[PDB]
RNA sequence: GGUAGUCUACC
RNA sequence: GGUAGCGCUACC
RNA sequence: GGUAGCGCUACC
């Protein structure tokens, strides 16, 4: 039974004409009800007319998959079979969706489905191409994520291949594309004309010409989704007395550690003067983010530079590692107070004490009691945060508080602080911390229930609770010195359906928030221009649509000419263990398989220790992995990668962070962060074949 | 960082 | 293990 | 616009 509202029916009109469209409506307006109605009309008209029908509904986050699948399925007759597909599944996708009418999927499942046929171990293993046009209608939930190299963008890439190459099979037609979103975003453009072009580009890439926007029933929409006021509350940042002394004394300690590096670089006769190429003087402002840019990029040079004396690499990597912890220590002092920041620093420094060098143990003893600095007052943001909690708890004993922070560790700290707060202890208010699941989901679900029952009344969370999760309506939303984009600004305040308040001690963070409100009104102005000058907008879409196919071909041509040139250079790279530098193999021995990079040198098995995973753990993991491999050399044991099952055979893949490249015939030490950087700059492994699988199955 | 445009000072 | 996006920042 | 670093989240 469908009791469709009036503004919802308005949002179905374009789609019900069979046209591609994007549905823009606030979060909580019932877009999945709109989709369910469109799927119903699509299924019934086409079934009665004898035409084929098959729906696909995609959403980026797999946690609201059963929720949105059950919702849509409930509005449809039982003759229509619905099926969820996701990474936790073990059966191939091709079979699961064979006789299903509604597929509910994460978009990568469809990317792999459509690209699965392009690679094979041999000609007999080849698969028939699964054409995206097998679906007659496709829904992009949160379609503002159709940008750059995203899964959604790669699904539209398949669409445009079919649209321009004319390879669709007999009877097929281009599917109807429907997008759902609360806001398409401004692309951080500065005026309406540019934002209109940006939106035209997004439409073009989805092959959309007509936006679906509530125009008549605007008042009915206001009632069903109110306007929440977003207040900003700037707080004082203390730099007086103990707090400034802790900062000043930790700054002097870092300058001494920076001297350990310089004394070492002098012995190598290396002259100091970007920080990933040249050795540079550290920035004077130690707590500025530009300092971490220096420490981290410099540490890449230390493992990518060939020294000449003994221990130079050891003392520098020891120094840079301490400076990282000092920078984070300064960062934790901004959000809290020197007690917490020193607690972190003491633990980190005590952990490394057994291994510290001579010079480093001397420096720490000279500052460990000095940095103490007795004790300082509570951070103004904490006290102001507590004040907001008490003000709501007096008005309502059923008070639900959720606090967004930036880092996982900051949630750990703020949680421990709020629980040890005397005024909250008496007032009967416990707090729990929550973070992202990707690196137990049941231990997290347990916290959401306790938060709903009222056992815990405060929830310190990272940005995980901004989308997807079913978090109960909260009385107060606090953004503890944290802000990001304008799309989350519309969906971070959208969780209040209640007051959201930004507590910050940074003007740059207040400005970032006010800019995101300007972007919100800039969207309104632009959407109005689009609605009221529809012909000009159509011309913008046509201009952008004219660019897509030649751009796709240019991109494909660039990839092929890049491989062509790499083959003409014909450079061989030695692949060594990053820790022990034992030669693991060469680039000629690497093969690729589902964007995994496998060693196909049979001698490689004798350089590693396999470590299998139990079938219990494998079922929980949402990708292909059977175990790990570790460097076999003595006193190394570095994890070099993982085992993946290829046609029943375990094969070893290499982690990019566990290896270093050497041009064959030189000592040139190339460091790499990701395999995609290797494919882009050095060599492109060819697809793994059946011969390679057998050769490694036997050698093992 | 590159380009286009404008301004200001100077031969 | 691989990949995607977002924020901030550094250098050109 | 390009080249990098950190943090966050997600996906296979
Ligand atoms: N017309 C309606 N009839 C019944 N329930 C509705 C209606 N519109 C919205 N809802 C309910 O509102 C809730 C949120 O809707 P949802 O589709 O998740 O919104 P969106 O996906 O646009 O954020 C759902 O539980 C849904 O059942
Ligand atoms: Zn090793």
């Amino acid at each position: 039974g469908l009791c469709l509202r009036n503004y919802q029916e308005e949002l179905c009109q374009v789609a019900l004409q069979g046209k591609n469209t994007i549905v823009t409506a606030p979060t909580g307006s019932g877009k999945t009800v709109i989709a369910a109605n469109i799927i119903k009309e699509h299924f019934e008209s086409r079934s009665s007319e004898g035409k084929r029908f098959k729906a696909l509904f995609m959403t980026p986050n797999s946690m609201i998959l059963n929720q949105q699948a059950a919702s849509i399925s409930s509005y449809l007759d039982h003759v229509y079979h619905t099926q969820i597909i996701q990474g936790s599944d073990n059966v191939p996708t091709r079979n699961v969706i064979q006789s299903k009418d509604l597929i509910v999927a994460t978009p990568q499942m469809i990317v792999n489905l459509c690209n699965e046929h392009r690679n094979s171990l041999d000609d007999e293993s080849r698969l028939d191409q699964f054409f995206l046009s097998t679906f007659t209608i496709i829904f992009f939930d949160q379609c503002h994520n159709t940008v750059k190299n995203s899964p959604y963008s790669n699904i539209m890439r398949e669409y445009h291949y079919l649209k321009n190459m004319g390879n669709m099979p007999e009877g097929h037609s281009l599917p109807q594309i429907i997008g759902l979103t609360a806001s398409l975003g401004t692309g951080d453009k500065n005026d309406c004309l540019q934002v209109r072009n940006y939106i035209a580009g997004l439409c073009a890439s989805m092959d959309v010409k007509d936006l679906s926007i509530v125009k008549d029933n605007l008042e009915e929409l206001r009632g069903y989704s109110p306007i929440v006021p977003d207040k900003v509350l700037l707080c004082e940042r203390s730099t007086d007395g103990p707090i400034g002394m802790f900062t000043n004394r930790l700054t002097l300690m870092m300058q001494e550690v920076e001297g350990l590096i310089r004394t070492a670089l002098r012995n190598e006769h290396i002259g100091i003067e970007r920080p990933d190429s040249s050795f540079l003087d550290p920035p004077a402002d130690k707590e500025h983010a530009g300092y971490q840019n220096w420490v981290c990029n410099q540490m890449n040079l230390v493992s990518g530079t060939s020294f000449r004396e003994t221990g130079t690499r050891t003392i520098i990597n020891e120094a840079l590692d301490v400076l990282k912890e000092c920078f984070c220590t300064l960062s934790y002092n901004i959000n809290f107070h020197p007690e917490v920041a020193l607690n972190y620093l003491k633990d980190e420094m005590e952990y490394r004490t057994p291994n510290f060098t001579v010079n480093m143990i001397r420096i720490w003893e000279r500052y460990h009691n000095q940095l103490v600095g007795t004790g300082s007052a509570e951070n103004p943001m904490i006290s102001k945060t507590v004040q907001y909690i008490v003000e709501q708890n007096l008005q309502r004993a059923d008070s639900r508080t959720i606090i967004f922070v930036r880092t996982r560790y900051e949630a750990t700290i703020l949680n421990k602080v709020l629980n040890s707060n005397e005024e909250l202890l008496m007032l009967g208010i416990k707090s729990e911390w929550m973070s992202g699941l990707n690196k137990s989901k049941q231990k997290q679900m347990e916290k959401l229930k306790m938060f709903a029952d009222g056992e815990i009344r405060i929830l310190v969370s990272t940005s995980v609770a901004e989308e997807g999760l079913d978090v109960p309506e909260c009385s107060l939303v606090i953004k503890y010195n944290y802000a990001t984009n304008e799309i989350a600004h519309v969906q971070r305040r959208g969780r209040g359906r209640s007051e959201c308040v930004l507590i910050t001690n940074s003007i740059a963070l207040r400005d970032q928030e006010s800019n995101n409100r300007d972007k919100e009104s800039l969207m309104s102005e632009t959407i109005s221009l689009i609605q009221n000058s529809p012909a000009e907008f159509r011309k913008c879409v046509d201009e952008e649509s004219n660019k897509i196919w030649p751009r796709i071909l240019r991109e494909d041509t660039d990839k092929a000419q890049k491989i062509e040139e790499q083959i003409n250079r014909n450079i061989v790279y030695k692949i060594i263990c990053k820790k022990c530098e034992a030669i693991l193999c060469t680039s000629k021995d690497i093969r690729s398989r589902n964007t995994q990079y496998l060693v196909c040198d049979p001698g490689f098995w004798s350089l590693v220790r396999k470590t299998r995973l139990t079938d219990e753990q494998q079922a929980l993991i949402k990708y292909n992995a059977t175990g790990s491999i570790n460097c076999r050399r003595e006193n190394c044991g570095l994890k070099l990668g993982q085992l993946i099952e290829v046609n029943t055979v375990d094969l070893p893949c290499l982690s990019a962070l566990s290896i270093v490249l050497l041009v064959e015939g030189t000592d040139k030490r190339i460091i790499v962060k990701k395999w995609k950087n290797i494919l882009d700059k050095y060599f492109t492994p060819t697809e793994i074949r059946q011969l390679d699988v057998q050769t490694m199955r036997d050698a093992d």
